[PDB]
């Protein structure tokens, strides 16, 4: 077994390969998108993870697309995250903050001034986001058609990522994960389906990756490359954003460019929740030889599959999502081949302690 053996991940060392995937749970305080003590307890319960990757966290107020998702841009958000990372470290854990901008996957009613959200192009996501009703309960709402970013607004987006990473360092996170997956802003630029720009940020794959690579360079400079990870979902379709007709070649281009920056890790979200075709070993070999940091695999993995691919040398760690919602001590359970708690999907999003902190440990 290798799942239970250490792994150097940039500036930290994970004691095992069983990672907690980033999981939006929509339990933050509003007004203010503020992490809560309850959220602190949830992450503390899961601190035996080789690495915790947080729920997607806004880099700015504009970044917001979901009611109840936290930010890492205001003083109160920084103060509250500081308590959460402290609790994880008190339990000898490690935690990364996943940083996003939701772009078009958003609604005007939670944007600053209530105006339309922004994207690479003015194309509706044709999906839904999660808002809150007048009783604070989560509800689904159709996404608002976005406004295309002006060329002269793109430096500000890069700066907002940079500032969020500086805030993350102050808040005590061990690493940051850039959310370049799942149809959110960075992926909206990467994909030809969502990006119809005719300036240097659209068209060729070089142009489409331009923004994500500017963001990587800016956050490596702000902190250090050995603190930066990135999540991509470059094969298949996610939230109606596909990766285009040259998805494999374009993915390897981006991965080669990321490797030049020396970053801590590449986290691949392999399929969305509704399924997709599995990665070939050949494509995994092509990724592996292009990236010389840690590679994390995710998407309906089992322990068996993770052991197989780590033993084949194709990935280094696995991130589990839903099994970590339901099993705070997933590591111990996998080590002992104990049974898992059953999942209660009706309480994945929103709500309070029920379905969040009441899944027992062994
Ligand atoms: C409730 C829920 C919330 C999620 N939130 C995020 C998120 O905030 N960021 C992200 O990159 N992926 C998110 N995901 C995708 C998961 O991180 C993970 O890749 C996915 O659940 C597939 O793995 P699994 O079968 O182990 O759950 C979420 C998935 C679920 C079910």
């Amino acid at each position: 077994e290798k799942l239970f053996t250490p792994l150097k991940v940039g500036a930290v060392t994970a004691p095992n390969r069983v990672f907690m995937a980033p999981l939006t749970r929509l339990r933050s305080i509003e007004p203010g998108d503020i992490p809560t003590p309850l959220m602190g307890e949830y992450y503390r319960q899961r601190a035996s993870a080789g690495l915790i990757i947080s729920e997607a966290t806004q880099i700015s107020a504009q970044a917001k697309g979901y009611a109840g998702a936290p930010g890492l841009h205001s003083p109160e958000q920084i103060a509250a995250w500081k308590k959460i990372t402290a609790g994880v470290h008190a339990e000898d854990g490690r935690i990364a903050v996943q940083l996003w901008h939701t772009g078009r996957a958003s609604h005007s009613s939670i944007q600053p001034g209530g105006q339309a959200p922004v994207s690479a192009s003015a194309l509706n996501a044709n999906t839904r986001t999660s808002l809150r009703d007048e009783n604070g309960n989560a509800i689904r709402v159709d996404t608002t058609t976005p406004r295309a970013l002006e060329l002269d607004e793109i430096p500000g987006i890069v700066n907002d990522f940079r500032q969020a990473v500086a805030n993350a360092r102050e808040a005590g996170f061990d690493l940051v994960e850039l959310h370049s997956a799942h149809g959110y802003l960075l992926h909206q630029f990467l994909s030809p389906s969502s990006n119809q720009r005719t300036d240097q940020y659209g068209g060729s794959v070089e142009n489409r990756a331009r923004l994500v690579l500017e963001v990587v360079d800016a956050v490596c400079n702000e902190w250090s490359a050995d603190r930066i990870g990135i999540r991509v979902s470059p094969i298949g379709t996610f939230q109606n954003v596909d990766n285009g007709p040259n998805e494999e070649a374009d993915a390897l281009y981006l991965i080669e460019e990321l490797a030049k920056r020396g970053i801590a890790y590449l986290h691949m979200s392999e399929t969305d929740l509704a399924g997709g075709k599995p990665y070939s070993e050949a494509f995994r070999q092509k990724v592996r030889e292009r990236f010389h940091g840690v590679i994390i695999g995710a998407g309906a993995y089992t322990a068996e599959k993770a052991e197989d691919l780590i033993g084949k040398g194709l990935i280094d760690a696995v991130a589990f999502g839903r099994d970590y919602i339901a099993n705070p001590d997933l590591v111990a359970r996998l080590q002992k081949k104990a049974e898992l708690n059953p999942q209660r999907p009706e309480s994945f999003y929103g709500g309070g302690a029920e379905g969040y902190t009441d899944y027992p440990s062994l």
